[PDB]
């Protein structure tokens, strides 16, 4: 009518509702139809989204994640629900129950990864228990003791099996592992990639969003799921991905979430008392992927820039991956301030057509940008809710909180949309998306 | 810690959490584990609160508490979730599958039934459907179509079969059709309930509430599963129980309630073009029923009473039953004073003792007075709210106010108990009662 | 930036600001410029205004207003500041001081009245001590005691001198007095309104609202000022007004709000043990202006029409007014439907192109129609809130709900205008309006 | 009633009524009567205050501080308001207006100074000013073009005059230029404040404030005039002081808040183009500070120590002062962890009694404390929004939104205390105090 948004109030009761909605019982899907299944960063917003609702079932969500582990630390991307189709690619495409020798037992999964943000789940439910009391306290304690060593297993098979050579950064081999299969950072790599004998599939993924406009093109998924073949031909093993996969990034964005997340999981050893060799590791890795980050780093604006293995040529695009320093640290003062004079400047979030004051996901003013197509433009509320929570963590309160309110803003209408049009406003891709609605409860307090 | 308390937002969260969780897919069970299937007058509740988050949701509600009225109007009081255990008394001890001319084919019920609050929850879906723009306001209408047939019968069961003498009060075979089985009001009727051969039962509810104190007694029990034997030796047939019913009284507090339904229902059924001849039925109702409770009532406070059909005496209590005429209107000046100021007073709201200004289900001052024990006493959010609407309906805008102020205190422990002490706030009864999670999702707004 | 529009807690804030602002010490001035004096009913709603903020400056608002009573209860509109300039009429002009034999000594005013809403104002200063226990209820029922009297002559003053008939009807002797003197409801008594010697002036409001589209015209303002020369010819005598006062209008708007004022006082006066003739009285005057409200109204759509009395005439135009009736009850239910049918619809709030869902002061559709000219046509936020205040007395609980919602909403751009263009939200008139910013913090609670 | 705590639109409203309740015109009073000046530190947090309610007046209050700045660059601590009297010692005492060469002629002032908070209050009001466009952006730039030299002296005086010794410490004359006159932390230094003939006065602080155990002693007094006496008695020469004064200690708290407010001009400097020598002086004199505060702290704990220069002896002492390294940063970070366990355990925010997790200005646990007296082991509003707003700024951002929590709970009663009793909170010192308004209209947003 005069104002279809929400008040407050409102919008945290339907962001709580969607949450439960989406919750299978031990696991809670990305989103309803289209995400039917549980992934790996997802799953660590949902934990945040969680714990202002139940410290218990924050901690179940990620016992669930933890439990599919592989066997050699990797937290793969996703874990399949038992008999639930509508996803592809699905169990059977991936194959990793009869090829993958590291893969669990008991879950269904992918072979590939996601970003390390588990940590800063497990900062977030720490710090809402202890604002809860003795029972709820034990909990999260709880918790702690039985998942440290996965969770150090997680950082370990990052830093060892991903960063083979101590470059301090973690080397991709497929672009989903980026979170950001579609983005123009991988553009000139995915353009080496050329597909053999290519079984025959159909998507699923634009049955359900139907609009070709905002989903990846058939073209893409081959590359996508040509990439598929060449693991599964190597069984998945780790020593040799190297020799055989067609993609190989080192990802700059990845790798400086990895770096913040290994600062977190430090502060957490210490203050939980957990070994402390973990933690002098921690602090460690935390120092190697700033400094990995940094070394990538454009001299004139600060920008980083991911880098192509199998070329050995820096990937230079417009898209929000360049703020990666941002969220770590590490830049000479003058270069911050000039990535943040970007940041804020017409190429981001000063673009004058935007409807929130918001970070897209590629540069509206890059020749790359298309304003509805998944990560090449549309705006992102779980970028939008990393960035501004990693802001705060650097102390930048105000810029911290404006994110946030053209965040809450965009999100009033109630629709808990996967990305937003950057120009219109208008909701894209799957509604009733989980970690869209997370980023709402953690906000609103 | 320092306060356990939760924001408005994280509050609402909460509620819309619970709400959703007990949802078992078309119905919402009254509670976790002590209630676990769908009550009448709780559905109305629940369908309030799910109003704010789905008005789609909240309309199936409805649907599936009307899919089991009885063939002539009646709804009763329990629909059992299909395969559940663990409450007592459960399907196989009403027999109304087999008993039961009137009990619908494809749902297991209760063979009593529980105040007419149905009309104001559809009141209330209607006005969060009118603020929701076009496609959701279909969907309220279409409910209507569909549905308003099934609310005339009810209303008309209750006005020809329950006030065969047109009285203007709703006469109960059951304490449990009052809402309030343990109330003070019934313990002179209880008196003259003899039981036979009642056939050996295990309760389950003082399984899972196993403090004594808060709920009623196994001599209570044993006159509240009698009662059932004298209905099912009748088969529920309705000419047949004023000659064979143990217990029959007249509920001045459900008449008030179906009083107000009544208009509500008119009102909406001018709204949305019904018949004429329904509107006109409703209204007459409606002030049938508003003029026998009045009738009632004490000549010097206003206060209602109850009337023993079988003692032929009225019922004099210290309850919050009393309050009725507030609900419907009709007391002259003077006497609608008096009443506010015992409501206002020290025997109820302003007693020196109350945690919260609040109106406990006995007076604290009454020699009936258990401060824990169900409806003896504890103070109840969904009288609250009611009283809070009605309240506010009747233009009382201030002190409809003040008791959503006091209700929102006290329900921000975040426990949803069903019920609470009136001196210390203690949480009593069960834990994540659906109608309690419901009145917070309202009055947030 | 993207978004100029206040929070809720900024907005109370800016609002409490203002209206400190405006404080000369023991009078607000109704806006920091173009009112800078004291006005009546303004000053009734900067007491509810205050009365949040200060109990005790409440009370001495209302307190400085009827020290400025005249000798016979009539409250003047003005207050003048002392040795304050700006304003046109001002003291020089009314002449009161030297004319008036009822004007008080110590105080300089104006001459003429305007509309009864100061006991709505001890109502809600009532209210709030209530809430703030012993001290602040001592200082609210010490005015009780100081200024009943007071209250009581000024009723009394409007019942048998403004009612001489005993018609139910408040009679006028300028458009000042009813608020709204350019409102198209006195076009046709003001056009046999005939200025003879009228001495020379020079008008002080557009010289502060330069957009003449904003205020009337020169030829209007000859008329108001005619008439005052009219009251002065007759040293302002009440016996004299009808034989001479070229404009006589019975104000059906006034008279509905003095039938809520009596029935308010009253209550009042039955609460704190006031004088029983007292408050027989006001019952009587509230019945006796409801009867003569309805007597006005359409049989069809219960529109109120006001009479000119010189002309013997329904005055029949299309603006707020005539939903008089809603404010005071009285009308059958059909003819009440038929009005709310009126507000809801498309000629006022339902009207396609409003900003907001509120009620414009003259109907957009009507020819008379103006939507920036003072009061013929814009939104006034002070209307919006003695609309929904007395919604919400009528028991219309969402009605009002929603009047506050969009009353809220298009305040919240905090430049607390006079009022508000209806179609593009653009403030109107005086910025700083002390009643804008009341009816914000009284809203906002 | 049940609870007489405001909500926060109540609050914020009440807390902007306060403010614009205490301004004089064109400088706000500390307090009503207590303090019925201007005061340097309390202006800044004024200011603070005022920004979200009209950047213009925020910009005012500094304009009118800074009018009264010392010709050497000294910001005096009071600002004396033109014939108010009330207040010892007022201008009569200090005489600086006939023996202080370089106090201001329009401006009476006192003769010592304050805390550097001003460069805070700047950022918040840019920050306030860059939300709210265009217009109000060029008031705040304007006032950066008029006064950054003004701001540079006042840091360059500091510097270069209260750290003569290049030790990146603030050397002090006087306990009020601490804030904390009567802290436990001087008692030392006064112990060797041996007065002489001391000119006979009256106090006037504790006739406002009659209960003893809130304000200081006489024998406490009696220091601090008779060093008024040492001051005067070479016309307040800073290149005299250091031969003459019997008080000269090493503020450590005082140098921490320099440091931070070095550090923000500096930042302020760089984005505002100011001139590049001056931005380089600042970010020197920041660093400068912070080393000269991590040079007190003890090796283990992190705890920051005072220094009394004529004793030449680390001051130790158990009070808010010690988390000084906090603010600003340097600690290495095993002992920064040390601080931060000291500030969270039972010494202070963790203590079992408090009922506010809340930093008392002495530890309830020191021989020293007392919980009703003045800087003695109150909690102050004032220290609580100043840690919250530093520890934001470090990144800390759970831990400031734990102080704003229940710095907002404290509060809530509105009587925006000066001080409030750390066990009880029952508000002492003066009621309406002007920075704890600021506090709760910062912290509300
Ligand atoms: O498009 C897909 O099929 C999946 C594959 O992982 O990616 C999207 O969907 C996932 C589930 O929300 C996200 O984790 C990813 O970041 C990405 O937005
Ligand atoms: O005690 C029980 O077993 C049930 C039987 O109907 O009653 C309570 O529980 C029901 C479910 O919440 C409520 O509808 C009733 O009013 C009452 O509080
Ligand atoms: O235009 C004027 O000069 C005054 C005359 O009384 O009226 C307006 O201004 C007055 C003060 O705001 C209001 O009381 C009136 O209702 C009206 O809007
Ligand atoms: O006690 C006093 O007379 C003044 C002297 O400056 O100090 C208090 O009062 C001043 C004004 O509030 C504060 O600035 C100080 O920090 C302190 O609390």
């Amino acid at each position: 009518p005069h104002d279809p948004s929400f008040t407050p109030t409102q919008l945290a009761a339907r962001a709580a509702y969607l949450l439960r909605g989406n919750d299978l019982g031990t696991m809670t899907t990305a989103a309803p139809l289209l995400y039917p299944h549980m992934w790996s960063w997802d799953a660590a917003f949902v934990a945040i989204g969680l714990a202002p609702l139940s410290v218990e079932r924050a901690v179940v969500e990620l016992d669930t994640l933890l439990s599919a582990q592989w066997r050699n630390g990797m937290i793969p991307h996703i874990v399949f629900a038992n008999g639930v189709d509508g996803y592809f690619p699905g169990p059977a495409r991936w194959a990793t129950a009869t090829l993958a020798d590291n893969a669990p037992r008991n879950r269904l999964t992918s072979g590939i990864t996601q970003p390390p943000v588990h940590a800063i789940a497990v900062q977030r439910i720490l710090e809402h228990a202890r604002t809860r009391g003795r029972s709820t306290r034990a909990v999260a304690e709880a918790f702690l003791d039985r998942r440290w060593g996965d969770l150090m297993r997680w950082h370990r098979w990052l830093a060892e099996c991903r960063d083979r050579n101590e470059r301090g950064r973690i080397t991709l081999y497929h672009g989903w592992e980026s979170g950001m299969a579609n983005s123009p950072r991988w553009d000139s790599a995915y353009a080496n990639v050329v597909p053999g004998k290519l079984p025959e599939y159909q998507r699923a993924d634009n049955v359900i969003i139907t609009d070709p406009s905002q989903r990846p093109s058939d073209g893409e998924y081959d590359r996508y799921l040509w990439l598929l073949e060449e693991m599964k031909a190597v069984r998945y093993d780790d020593e040799r991905l190297p020799s055989v996969m067609s993609f190989q990034v080192e990802d700059v964005f990845f790798s400086a979430i990895f770096s913040v997340a290994c600062q977190v999981l430090a502060e957490i050893g210490e203050d939980y008392k957990r070994p402390h060799a973990d933690v002098k590791d921690l602090y460690l890795w935390a120092e190697r992927f700033r400094a990995g980050v940094v070394e990538t780093t454009d001299q004139r604006t600060g920008a980083a820039r991911d880098f192509d293995v199998l070329a050995e040529k820096w990937l230079v695009t417009e898209t929000a991956a360049q703020f990666a320093p941002l969220l770590c640290g590490g830049l000479p003062h003058d270069r911050e301030r000039a990535l943040l004079k970007l940041l804020e400047g017409p190429r981001f979030c000063g673009h004058p057509d935007l409807k929130y004051g918001l970070i897209p996901s590629t540069s509206p003013v890059s020749r790359d940008f298309r304003p509805r197509e998944y990560w090449r433009g549309p705006v992102w509320p779980v970028l939008t809710w990393l960035f501004s929570w990693c802001f705060a963590r650097r102390g930048w309160a105000e810029r911290a909180r404006l994110l946030r309110q053209e965040g809450l803003r965009q999100a009033s209408d109630g629709s808990f949309a996967e990305y937003y049009e950057p120009f219109t406003g208008e909701p894209l891709g799957s509604m009733q998306q989980s970690w869209t609605a997370a980023a709402v409860l953690d906000w609103l307090g």
